[PDB]
């Protein structure tokens, strides 16, 4: 049943991996991360050893969580698992575990992009957050590095763990109570004007500034979305003219234009959801209603449990055994 592991040190690392991964090359800012070959599939792969999984209940809810996410996500466009394993034998000696993905070749941080790039990136986005979004789970970090291309510009959905504040949603910029999922279409908004007009949209220095920067576009509220807000702070604090985005996003394709006004809405409850961006006209070379498919239900009960160290680790090997490969 069980393979055979081989010891080796990389960044005064230990890391234990089955025979399976070859030739073991960091990637050392995505954590502890290592190129390897898999000689089950000829392909690379890239090999995350958790720092101090279970150091305290806050890493051990952080590990399970991670774990659970990955061996949910299976679309085109997220990030997938396609092993993870431990070189622990019991329950008991459980210490370490490891995380087997795709390689992916760069993120879009990395990479004057064209209008088709633009198109089929944000598409590739938005179905991969279609995805996300009927598991009910938020990214709610969603940047230029958590989006990874190969040469191919086939793009997926991650989280790493610059500023995330740039990329964030006003709603949740002070208070994160009254979102929903739409806080990631602002992010995506953000994304892709930067694709757009190769500018930080919002190049906000801090949580106030930010505000300052995103109002200046899309205007202060009205009487309509002011009613809205709960916080006498937040209120006080942004108690002037939207901008024409035409003349902001000067020479865009114009359907980039009028998406970005139905993706950068202020009221999070008018702001365009990601299966209505899919059918907007910008899309209409890449969307197709019968290959845009909703994830299975994704039990998240356990993100409102207080557990204990040894009950959060054990209910990440029980996930670590219960893994299934996905097929070659
Ligand atoms: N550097 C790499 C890799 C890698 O590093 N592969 C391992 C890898 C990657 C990502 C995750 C990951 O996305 N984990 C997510 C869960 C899943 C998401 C859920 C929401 C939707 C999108 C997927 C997570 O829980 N993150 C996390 C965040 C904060 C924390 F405090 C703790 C954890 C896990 C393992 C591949 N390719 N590259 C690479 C190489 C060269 C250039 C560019 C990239």
């Amino acid at each position: 049943e069980r393979p055979t592991f081989y010891r080796q040190e990389l960044n005064k690392t230990i890391w234990e991996v089955p025979e399976r991964y070859q030739n073991l090359s960091p990637v050392g800012a995505y954590g502890s991360v290592c190129a390897a070959f898999d000689t089950k599939t000829g392909h690379r792969v890239a090999v995350k050893k958790l720092s101090r999984p279970f150091q305290s209940i806050i890493h051990a809810k952080r590990t399970y969580r991670e774990l659970r996410l990955l061996k949910h996500m299976k679309h085109e466009n997220v990030i997938g698992l396609l092993d993870v394993f431990t070189p622990a034998r019991s329950l008991e000696e459980f210490n370490d575990v490891y995380l087997v993905t795709h390689l992916m070749g760069a993120d879009l941080n990395n990479i004057k992009l064209t209008d088709d790039h633009v198109q089929f990136l944000i598409y590739q986005i938005l179905r991969g957050l279609k995805y996300i979004h009927s598991a009910d789970i938020i990214h709610r970090d969603l940047k230029p590095s958590n989006l990874a291309v190969n040469e191919d510009c086939e793009l997926k959905i991650l989280d790493f763990g610059v500023a995330t504040r740039w990329y964030r949603a006003p709603e949740i910029m002070l208070n994160w109570m009254h979102y929903n999922q739409t806080v990631d279409i602002w992010s995506v908004g953000c994304i892709m004007a930067e694709l757009l007009t190769g500018r930080t949209l919002f190049p906000g220095t801090d949580h106030i500034d930010q505000l300052k920067l995103i109002l200046r576009l899309v205007g202060t509220p009205g009487a309509e979305l002011l009613k809205k807000i709960s916080s006498e702070s937040a209120r006080n604090y942004i108690q002037m003219p939207k901008m024409n985005f035409a003349n902001v996003f000067i020479g865009a394709n114009p359907l980039a234009v009028d998406l970005l006004e139905k993706m950068l809405v202020l009221d999070s409850d008018k702001r365009i959801t990601a299966a209505q961006a899919l059918a907007h006209a910008y899309f209409a070379q890449y969307h197709d209603p019968d290959d845009e498919p909703v994830a299975d239900p994704y039990d998240q009960s356990f993100e409102s449990r207080d557990l204990l160290i040894d009950e959060w680790k054990s209910l990440t090997y029980d996930e670590v055994i219960s893994f299934v490969p996905p097929p070659l």
